[PDB]
RNA sequence: ACGCAUAAAGAUGAGACGCGUUUUAGAGCUAGAAAUAGCAAGUUAAAAUAAGGCUAGUCCGUUAUCAACUUGAAAAAGUGGCACCGAGUCGGUGCUU
DNA sequence: CGTGATTCCAGCG
DNA sequence: TCTCATCTTTATGCGA
DNA sequence: TATTGGAATCACG
């Protein structure tokens, strides 16, 4: 019958609870324990923290998903083709398909001959001499007339179907034009067909070197435009040579049109604006932009590939041709070198393959990069090295074939290629020629990314919709599936509901009704003050609807000048008035009413309310398909309203984004005694002038009726479901469920009495109007200064807005002055995709995607960075062009610390030593459901009006207000301690909850979840303020001893006693930690496939392949260790010895376990166990062995220290004073104070040191550690307090619970102490503990056997 | 608690690239009895890329769930007095059952 | 000849 | 690494 | 608001 509270302190990886009564003291309880121990009851107190390994985000196990399907999708390609070829294949080889098939098993293992293609030594010899590598067989047969052996056909069709490239460029690349100087002479020719007046004479221009240079594409421009004799840059040829390189050129001076009818190639709108310029003049000069269209499709050949290919039609072949034989000379002519010049490291080179040279480059594990660091020495360290130098430099030097950097190659190159084989072998083969379709197809088909699995309804993340009940093979698949359905459902699948009305569906962003929606709701809170009235006034529908047609309707955006003046001085003759309700301009725009209005040019038709439904249809069309196919044909509908080009324009734009409320909200409903929608409210209320929040939470309005109808949706589910139905990131789904768990086990423990408030920390916090809105200014405001400063002109070359920066690497090229930040190189604005956005830090070793940890550079350069720091020399090249950008605060100094990180070392592992930026969105938005969850379940009972009863207050603390009475009162946390500090906060949470809603109950709006100089400054500063009551000596003001709850009598603190009572809670040496016992799940074993080598270690990548002759997998993850006390086989006899032992269930072998365990056990060689006797230990079991050592079981052979150490609260005081946690923040008397306190207590550190030896002493039993640790100790001892206190704060890894971990004290580093070994625990005390810990079962071991 | 505008950090799903690794194939030669030494060669390909499963799909297989005990196919339900004095991981005293 | 100390490693753009 | 899409939390600013 | 287990190798009483 005694009232209690409980706080809370969550996080991603750690939940602090605490219990606390009217006086701000903890309980103590007696708890029976239940097992077979003598020991039947214990005495705990009422606070403690349980600890969770941090759930983990679905981002990997997606990844490993679609490379799933990725890989089973390549095999179904494959074996499209083996099914094309076999009946032919049969007649020239059987066995060729099998052989292939088989080819990675040894020999005997073999059904076969061993050489796979020809199946004899000689022709596999001969082969492999005249094609040493796929793609001179690929030249060959694009090349060759003669008729080829099939199996050569198929192996290069097969290798370029298995290999296909990227589908980032859209349309064909015509192998055929790949000349650039025979196109640049058609075009030449076909103007001057046409202009006989000024004909163009470009003859002995070296076209292809000028064009296809490196240079960007102004410079190449520039450098034509100076060889051409006598003409203009902005001249026609000019704009269409500027068109053919890239630049988008305008076209209106040229010929005059009186329109600019801009033709940039890589826009989609190219062809319909040429037809617009074809409309302006006509069709003569069409031949021209096709010939500039062919000379574009070369150039950008000759830029991905680079390459002779006038003498070929397999560009990519001949390019890898002349790679390997430069690689072949450059070897030959290396060896020579070494040869004549450095004997004696000749064999390091080309022998040693644990180094980094070429028998490291080619056999070891070296890639390009490091292959060139090493041998770069070695190379400027000769004579006559100057070709390969320059080689090296341009990263040309010994080249592979298949490397990183091949996936920039568009899979037109190879569909061209395929394309040169069949027409070159289709009439030897007549199947050839009539399955060319087929095999093209195979190639290049690619399921829509809308589409989705192509699943019977047996997959969770299937949604397309079949239209006939067939195999959906690739060359069916337009026939079979419901492409315009499966578009619709991709995009409606992850859209939300409306929150008032969970049954419908949210309007898109860009929607007409929903623009109105906004600009009318923010538009009704307006007041004007003109000269003559007493009092600011709301304005009135018509004056509200006068503004709507003449300023929002006509401007893009209405700023408060042009409403104060174009409306209120003109249309009103008003000569002065104020405006409230808008800072500078309208939020809200009438985007789409422009939009549309250019679009189809006819206000009437959209000013008219009759045809309202066909402009919501149209933007829902536009919103949800991208797909031009789609947009028109749902669009055929409207196209007799519209013209075609009208329907043309409409095709064209596309909106994206959906709102936050349904058609059925904002004009669907009506009220019963008014019949006017939300939306007809909004637009003329009358003098109330409400808007959405005041009409939807309106008694006399009806609204709220038919809200509450609907939302009757939500009822009679579980917790697990409740949890599981949440949207969002599965990761803190853990976090939500165990809190939610520990706060019913406190209920049930406190007699099943509800606790009067629960006071839950949150990561909430309150800025300075000047701070918020400095960090809420927008990029293009960021990328405006740093170009001012910068001294650049890329804002004029390419004007930009803000709108557009939404796209990353959009943002990231103008943040970069348009310039790549690895190369000294200049980025290409027309054509990016081909970029990629680099982790600056790699995101394989931290998870960091913030705009300090992203640089937009070029895909290979990104791709041969590889899972490293971007490498010295970069950081040589490019550091000046990073200090340029940091001088101009385009980047900021993490970032360059970031990019510079290879100058300080390396990627140490301290690196990982931080708290992750996403861990704190997880706290965010985990205490946020907390708050929901709690709030819901607690609260039940509803009031005769159907009010919710608020028995249990949940107040949501913000972070700062503890942090401050931990900073004022010496109640200093120190993380690396122990695990006592989520307790200590919970109960400090708790504590300033509960005396807050005390003394200061009108805060309880501002603090209990349900009901609620700019304001943000003035919010700021009352929080600070409020606090106040808890101080002795204000600033000097000096409030009385106890605090008076005010306007009644209550002591909601008294510092005599409280603040005692608060330390002696917080000295409490009995805490209740808890490590959640898991079972481990995920990948089976490390990823890493091993070598063949004699060991039983290795697991089996195949049921029939062998480790010792195939190698495999090994280090597998053990999920569960099981306790099994049985009978094994001794001595030759096999005589049965009895034995206790666990086993270490792995996860492969979980389900082959669960499903038949005695079976399972035999097999391993234990005989005769018991099912009764077999224990379940997941990780993390608890055993206390003696003296209160506690080991939690981590493995099937290794444990994990599990004590806490309690030190006393003078300590860590004393440890953040002497250490100065965040330098020194206290006035000169208080810091001078400090510092004194801290000179007076050196003898300290001495005692401190002798608790953890004590400690190590009792549980650790590190021996060889803890007496390196005192060496170095005794040897530091005449070092500054400060840095001993530091040192020492690290020394505490030594005795912090869970797995050992290796530390630094000074220069000293103390390894890790590992307890590989798990006989002890056998023999021990295992508990099963409670959520909480306050309930504990012991089970003892040793009675077992 | 919510709607807009701006921003920062994140999340979820789909379609695709490029590598990497494993085993085999690409007859290594000579001197050697061998141990080995000298020389030549090196760039490519096939297959696998969680074992695997039944629902046989161009599907699914690494997120989420999980103290012990009792009842249960599961879902889920149930199981553990209090007060006070103290405190090195909780101990003691009284009451009560 | 088991056992404690030590070293090395971990699929990725 | 690329392409496409949809969500969340938090901060500031307007309005209940 | 955080954070290592598997495996091999070697000294050595
Ligand atoms: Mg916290
Ligand atoms: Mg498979
Ligand atoms: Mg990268
Ligand atoms: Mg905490």
């Amino acid at each position: 019958d005694k009232k209690y509270s409980i706080g809370l302190d969550i996080g991603t990886n750690s939940v602090g609870w605490a219990v606390i009564t009217d006086e701000y003291k903890v309980p103590s309880k007696k708890f029976k324990v239940l097992g077979n121990t003598d020991r039947h009851s214990i005495k705990k107190n009422l606070i403690g923290a349980l600890l969770f390994d941090s759930g983990e985000t679905a981002e990997a196990t997606r990844l490993k998903r679609t490379a799933r399907r990725r890989y089973t999708r390549r095999k179904n390609r494959i074996c499209y083709l083996q099914e094309i070829f076999s009946n032919e294949m049969a007649k020239v080889d059987d066995s060729f398909f099998h052989r292939l098939e088989e080819s990675f098993l040894v020999e005997e293992d073999k059904k076969h001959e061993r050489h796979p293609i020809f199946g004899n030594i000689v022709d596999e010899v001969a082969y492999h001499e005249k094609y040493p590598t796929i793609y001179h067989l690929r030249k060959k047969l694009v090349d060759s007339t003669d008729k080829a052996d099939l199996r050569l056909i198929y192996l290069a069709l097969a290798h370029m179907i298995k290999f296909r490239g990227h589908f980032l460029i859209e349309g064909d690349l015509n192998p055929d034009n790949s000349d650039v100087d025979k196109l640049f002479i058609q075009l030449v020719q076909t103007y001057n067909q046409l202009f006989e007046e000024n004909p163009i004479n470009a003859s002995g221009v070296d076209a292809k070197a000028i064009l296809s240079a490196r240079l960007s594409k102004s410079r190449r421009l520039e450098n034509l435009i100076a060889q051409l004799p006598g003409e203009k840059k902005n001249g026609l040829f000019g704009n269409l040579i500027a068109l053919s390189l890239g630049l988008t050129p305008n076209f209106k001076s040229n010929f005059d049109l009186a329109e600019d009818a801009k033709l940039q190639l890589s826009k989609d709108t190219y062809d319909d604006d040429l037809d617009n310029l074809l409309a302006q003049i006509g069709d003569q000069y069409a031949d021209l932009f096709l010939a500039a269209k062919n000379l574009s499709d070369a150039i950008l050949l000759s830029d991905i590939l680079r390459v002779n290919t006038e003498i070929t039609k397999a560009p990519l072949s001949a390019s890898m041709i002349k790679r390997y034989d430069e690689h072949h000379q450059d070897l030959t002519l290396l060896k020579a070198l070494v040869r004549q010049q450095l004997p004696e490291k000749y064999k390091e080179i080309f022998f040693d393959q644990s180094k980094n040279g070429y028998a490291g480059y080619i056999d070891g594990g070296a890639s390009q990069e490091e292959f060139y660091k090493f041998i770069k020495p070695i190379l400027e360290k000769m004579d006559g090295t100057e070709e390969l130098l320059v080689k090296l430099n341009r990263e040309d030097l010994l080249r592979k074939q298949r490397t990183f950097d091949n996936g920039s190659i568009p899979h037109q190159i190879h569909l061209g290629e395929l394309h040169a084989i069949l027409r070159r072998q289709e009439d030897f083969y007549p199947f050839l020629k009539d399955n060319r379709e087929k095999i093209e197809k195979i190639l290049t088909f690619r399921i829509p990314y809308y589409v989705g699995p192509l699943a019977r309804g047996n997959s969770r993340f299937a949604w397309m919709t079949r239209k006939s009940e067939e195999t959906i093979t690739p060359w069916n698949f337009e026939e079979v599936v419901d492409k315009g359905a499966s578009a619709q459902s991709f995009i409606e699948r992850m859209t939300n509901f409306d929150k008032n009305l969970p049954n419908e569906k949210v309007l898109p962003k860009h929607s007409l009704l929903y623009e109105y929606f906004t600009v009318y709701n923010e538009l009704t809170k307006v007041k004007y003050v003109t000269e003559g009235m007493r009092k600011p006034a709301f304005l009135s529908g018509e004056q509200k609807k006068a503004i709507v047609d003449l300023l929002f309707k006509t401007n893009r955006k209405v700023t408060v000048k042009q409403l104060k003046e174009d409306y209120f001085k003109k249309i009103e003759c008003f000569d002065s008035v104020e405006i409230s309700g808008v800072e500078d301009r309208f939020n809200a725009s009438l985007g789409t009413y422009h939009d549309l209005l250019k679009i189809i040019k006819d206000k009437d038709f959209l000013d008219n309310e009759e045809n309202e439904d066909i402009l919501e249809d149209i933007v829902l069309t536009l919103t949800l398909f991208e797909d031009r196919e789609m947009i028109e044909e749902r669009l055929k509908t409207y196209a007799h309203l519209f013209d075609d080009k009208v329907m043309k324009q409409l095709k064209r734009r596309r909106y994206t984004g959906w709102g936050r409320l349904s058609r059925k909200l904002i004009n669907g409903i009506r009220d019963k005694q008014s019949g006017k929608t939300i939306l007809d409210f909004l637009k003329s209320d009358g003098f109330a002038n409400r808007n959405f929040m005041q009409l939807i939470h309106d008694d006399s309005l009806t609204f709220k009726e038919d809200i509450q109808k609907a939302q009757v949706s939500g009822q009679g589910d579980s917790l697990h479901e409740h949890i599981a139905n949440l949207a969002g990131s599965p990761a803190i789904k853990k976090g939500i469920l165990q809190t939610v768990k520990v706060v019913d086990e406190l209920v049930k423990v406190m007699g099943r009495h509800k606790p009067e408030n629960i006071v839950i920390e949150m990561a909430r916090e309150n800025q300075t109007t000047q701070k918020g809105q400095k960090n809420s200014r927008e990029r293009m405001k960021r990328i405006e200064e740093g170009i001012k400063e910068l001294g650049s002109q890329i804002l004029k070359e390419h004007p930009v807005e803000n709108t557009q920066l939404q796209n990353e690497k959009l943002y990231l090229y103008y943040l970069q002055n348009g310039r790549d930040m690895y190369v000294d190189q200049e980025l290409d604005i027309n054509r990016l995709s081909d970029y990629d956005v680099d982790h600056i830090v790699p995101q394989s070793f931290l998870k960091d995607d913030s705009i300090d940890n992203k640089v937009l550079t070029r895909s290979d350069k990104n791709r041969g960075k590889s899972d490293n720091v971007p490498s010295e020399e970069v950081v040589k090249k490019m550091k000046n062009y990073w200090r340029q950008l940091l001088n101009a605060k385009l980047i900021t100094q993490r970032k360059f610390d970031n990019l510079t990180k290879a100058e300080r070392g390396g990627l140490s592992e301290l690196d990982k030593a931080g708290f992750i930026k996403r861990q704190l969105v997880e706290t965010r938005q985990i205490t946020k459901h907390v708050a929901q969850i709690l709030d819901s379940r607690m609260n039940t009972k509803y009031d005769e009006n159907d009010k919710l009863i608020r028995e249990v207050k949940v107040i949501t603390l913000k972070s700062k207000l503890v942090s401050d009475f931990r900073k004022d009162f010496q109640f200093y946390k120190v993380r690396e301690i122990n695990n006592y500090h989520h307790a200590h906060d919970a109960y400090l949470n708790a504590v300033v909850g509960t005396a807050l809603i005390k003394k200061y109950p009108k805060l309880e709006s501002e603090f209990v979840y349900g009901d609620y100089i700019g304001k943000a400054t003035a919010k700021y500063f009352f929080y600070s303020n409020i606090m106040n009551f808890f101080k002795t000596e204000i600033t000097i003001r000096k409030r009385p001893l106890i605090e008076t709850n005010g306007e009644t009598g209550e002591i909601v603190w008294d510092k005599g006693r409280d603040f005692a009572t608060v330390r002696k809670v917080l000295s409490m040496p009995q805490v209740n930690i808890v490590k959640k016992t898991e079972v481990q799940t995920g990948g089976f074993s490390k990823e890493s496939i091993l070598p063949k080598r004699n060991s039983d270690k290795l697991i089996a990548r195949k049921k029939d392949w062998d480790p010792k002759k195939y190698g495999g997998f090994d280090s597998p993850t053990v999920a569960y260790s099981v306790l099994v006390v049985a009978k094994v086989e001794k001595g030759k006899s096999k005589k049965l010895k009895s034995v206790k032992e666990l086993l270490g269930i792995t996860i492969m072998e979980r389900s082959s376990f669960e499903k038949n365990p005695i079976d399972f056990l035999e097999a391993k060689g234990y005989k005769e166990v018991k099912k009764d006797l077999i224990i379940k230990l997941p990780k993390y079991s608890l055993f206390e062995l003696e003296n209160g050592r506690k080991r939690m079981l981590a493995s099937a052979g290794e444990l994990q220290k599990g004590n806490e150490l309690a030190l006393p609260s003078k300590y860590v005081n004393f440890l953040y004073l002497a250490s100065h946690y965040e330098k020194l923040k206290g006035s000169p008397e208080d810091n001078e104070q400090k510092q004194l306190f801290v000179e007076q207590h050196k003898h300290y550190l001495d005692e401190i040191i002798e608790q953890i030896s004590e400690f190590s002493k009792r549980v650790i039993l590190a021996d060889a550690n803890l007496d390196k640790v005192l060496s170095a100790y005794n040897k530091h001892r005449d070092k500054p307090i400060r840095e001993q206190a530091e040192n020492i704060i690290h020394l505490f890894t030594l005795t912090n619970l869970g797995a050992p971990a290796a530390f630094k004290y000074f220069d000293t580093t103390i390894d890790r102490k590992r307890y590989t070994s798990t006989k002890e625990v056998l023999d021990a005390t295992l508990i099963h503990q409670s959520i909480t810990g306050l309930y504990e079962t012991r089970i003892d071991l040793s009675q077992l056997g």
